[PDB]
């Protein structure tokens, strides 16, 4: 996989950001994670970690796996890097975000990303406290 520029145009919530890229503005939504939604317990504190992490990055980067990119939403579908730190590993290894959505060819990073999980499980972070 590669990774590719992009700005930041808003944070949205915990698993989803607005970017410019290729110079269009896309709704990006985080491939293999879920936040909880921002009305329900840590749903607030993941919406502020994705926040501060893209907003205080000095570079945005996105970066697509080998199947779909966008969902039937129009949602791109990427793994988000603020300053060459993955966002959908953070909110996971933070407890701020469950591993999911896992499918088929689109699971380049999820070893990677259940790795996280089990750490903040075994620290009872956050939805695992
Ligand atoms: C993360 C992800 C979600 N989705 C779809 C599945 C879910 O459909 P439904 O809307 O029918 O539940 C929805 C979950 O996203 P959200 O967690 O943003 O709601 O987004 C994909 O199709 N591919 C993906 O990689
Ligand atoms: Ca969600």
């Amino acid at each position: 996989l590669h990774k590719e520029p992009a700005t930041l145009i808003k944070a949205i919530d915990g698993d989803t950001v607005k970017l410019m890229y290729k110079g269009q503005p896309m709704t990006f939504r985080l491939l293999l994670v879920d936040t909880p939604e921002f009305n329900e317990k840590y749903g607030p504190e993941a919406s502020a970690f994705t926040k501060k992490m893209v907003e205080n990055a000095k570079k945005e980067e996105v970066e697509f796996d080998k199947g779909q990119r966008t969902d039937k939403y129009g949602r791109g579908l990427a793994y988000i890097y603020a300053d060459g730190k993955m966002v959908n590993e953070a909110l996971v290894r933070q407890g701020l975000a469950k591993v999911a959505y896992v499918y088929k060819g689109n699971n380049t990073h999820e070893q990677l990303l259940r790795k996280a999980e089990a750490q903040a499980k075994k620290e009872k972070l956050n939805i695992w406290s």
